[PDB]
């Protein structure tokens, strides 16, 4: 006789609540969530390459590159990240990090686990990176790659990029951006950037379900990967075959993994409403919903986290917890009586700020002001 | 100006043919492609857990297990894999493979990536592994773990379990199994046969959407595992996270990595449907069905590849390349003439079979028949 017995709670029917204007995941729209219902083909077909070839056609688009090792990581933001990293990373290799909030922090703990030479340029939550903080370190350090966040969304501060990518060339040095939160809510160009990494994922201001992410690779990365004399710690995440399956090689597409064929579905439709609403109407929906988030925000009488405006990333805003409140009593009160979700810091920021979220189509007047009438209940409710 | 235009292709609206009996994905029934269908919730809610939490009893019920750290990977099989690997092995620690197809191969690559002690145990394409082959095994190369595939799907073979548990145990080894094929479609018992670590995938016979995996661990590689000295070389699947992230250790859920929620709604709901149908009958099913596709198979002259009918895994069937026949064109004909798919070897396997696949609900007689009428044609048309 088995001992383990079907479990009661699944013999019920599954359902889920209606609620999100957090960091992300950002709510999906019909014609995602169509993808998402559709039903299985061969993992191997003439249909999958062919749908995967536009996939890769539309992250050309969103990253603007014409890089011919351009493909997505069958997994989230993290893994994208430790896939750069594995694949461009011998061990005792310089990497330069831009250590403003957590996602510096996890590059670092990832670069550390793979064995690499990890200089963590450390800044307060709020902070960013002058051209010359980053050649005082290309200098100092000498690193075959530097990461840089581009999107800080756990201290809302959005990272200036141009001229990096020459900074970076000059040191011999790689440029590896964290796109995750800014992509398609900020100007991004990868090429006219000089980012031999770009990544982001799925789940931000592109509206799909979170466990795919993107990432494409310049030249002089390509020549590095290839050439290395150390097989890449994970086999999961061995560039030389995703490559291979994913059409950017000379050769037939060998077997490596099953890609997630539903979720690709997912990531094509939400590459061709972005494609269709195209890049730079997108930036603007972002910049405009932003501005007038900030507005309402400090009209309920609270006080941005990031002081300066030019500095605020669009696609999440910190606030500072307002004094004598409890930051998890005001989250609780706005999920528990109006269905929305909003977030509090993170990492270093944790217990500093509040964090609120505008991706993609959730990017609209529409749900700044339902966000901002929740923050003014849990304002007047919420123990002082 | 962006030089990068809106991709064409993307312009025009996503659309999938109607297809799957090979070695997997199968298909997705109506319940799992209406879960795969919804609304996204907070990733970090009170709900998400819950679901989790039914999540995790289902895999214990599908294992047959209770051990405590039970959870699902964000990847597929080969994820699954190399989060078993990463987190119990050491570099340099001693590991014994079953090399019988390749499966075993893969755990090799990624065993020797990791730089473990690789020891494996080779075997031609149809073989299996006896006690005394392990034992052999185990007293020449004192492994701290070995590795086994229960359902080899390259080369159509069910690998005998019972007692090898124990084996290890006599050596004080941990035994870690595959069982991404067999699970749900053949008898397995993790606490009663004793087995350290067992995974599996959902697209298999869960009929689930590739890109999760189940993976259960006992309190012997528990220990191992949180008793290691050195940081496992990957941070998104390190256990100690994950375990915390998933409710299995006494602290509070901290943020790792973001869950695909849209694939565990799946997963939920595929873990349902197999709870509801209960296991005994799922693996009668699947029997009943093997034996009536062998039992056509020869009728259409064909000669199966594993020639003991106890050896036979009933998920996979291995045929042999009928002589005279260019396998290609047999299973080009199958999908061009009749919208099904088969698929050839697979490593070792290679150009030496054809593969047939029985997976969940669509392991019926009627799919048999339908692919029994397909073979026939192609063995007709298809150049001789
Ligand atoms: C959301 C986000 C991540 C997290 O990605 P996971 O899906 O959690 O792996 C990382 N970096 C940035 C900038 C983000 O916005
Ligand atoms: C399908 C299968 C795999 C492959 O899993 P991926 O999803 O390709 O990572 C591995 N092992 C066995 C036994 C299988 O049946």
């Amino acid at each position: 006789k088995l001992l383990v017995t079907p479990p009661k709670a699944l013999l019920k029917p599954l359902s889920i609540p209606n609620q999100l204007l957090g960091p992300g995941p950002s709510n999906l729209p019909p014609r995602i969530m169509a993808a998402g219902g559709l039903q299985m083909i061969g993992s191997m077909s003439k249909d999958m390459y062919q749908i995967m070839d536009e996939i890769k056609e539309g992250i050309q688009y969103v990253f603007q590159t014409r890089n011919p090792l351009t493909l997505v990581i069958s997994g989230s933001g993290h893994c994208a990240l430790e896939a750069a990293l594995v694949n461009v990373l011998e061990p005792g290799d310089s990497f330069l990090v831009g250590a403003n909030g957590i996602w510096g922090q996890r590059a670092v703990d990832i670069g550390e686990r793979i064995g690499a030479r990890v200089h963590p340029m450390t800044k307060d939550p709020g902070g960013h990176y002058t051209l010359q903080e980053v050649e005082e370190g290309l200098a100092q350090h000498k690193p075959v790659l530097l990461f840089l966040t581009h999107g800080e969304s756990s201290t809302g501060v959005l990272q200036p990029l141009d001229g990096f990518g020459e900074l970076c060339h000059r040191y011999k040095c790689l440029l590896l951006v964290n796109s995750v939160a800014s992509l398609g809510g900020t100007p991004l160009y990868m090429d006219r950037q000089g980012i031999d990494i770009l990544y982001s994922g799925s789940q931000k201001a592109l509206n799909a379900p979170p466990g795919t992410s993107l990432i494409s690779f310049s030249d002089k990365a390509k020549k590095k990967m290839y050439s290395r004399k150390t097989k890449p710690f994970s086999f999961y995440l061995d560039i030389k075959w995703l490559a291979n399956f994913w059409g950017c090689d000379d050769q037939p597409r060998m077997y490596h993994h099953t890609i997630p064929v539903i979720s690709l579905y997912s990531l094509r439709e939400s590459l061709a409403l972005i494609a269709e609403q195209g890049l730079e109407n997108s930036w603007r929906q972002h910049r405009e919903a932003a501005a007038y988030l900030h507005g309402r925000l400090q009209a309920l009488g609270l006080q941005l986290f990031v002081k300066d405006p030019a500095l605020r990333l669009p696609t999440v805003t910190t606030v500072a917890v307002p004094a004598g409140y409890d930051w998890r009593d005001i989250v609780s009160y706005v999920i528990d009586h109006f269905d929305i979700e909003i977030m509090g810091g993170l990492g270093p920021s944790t217990g500093k700020v509040l964090r609120i979220g505008l991706l993609g189509c959730n990017a609209t007047r529409e749900n700044v002001d339902r966000v901002t009438e929740a923050l003014r209940a849990a304002l007047q409710h919420c123990p002082k």
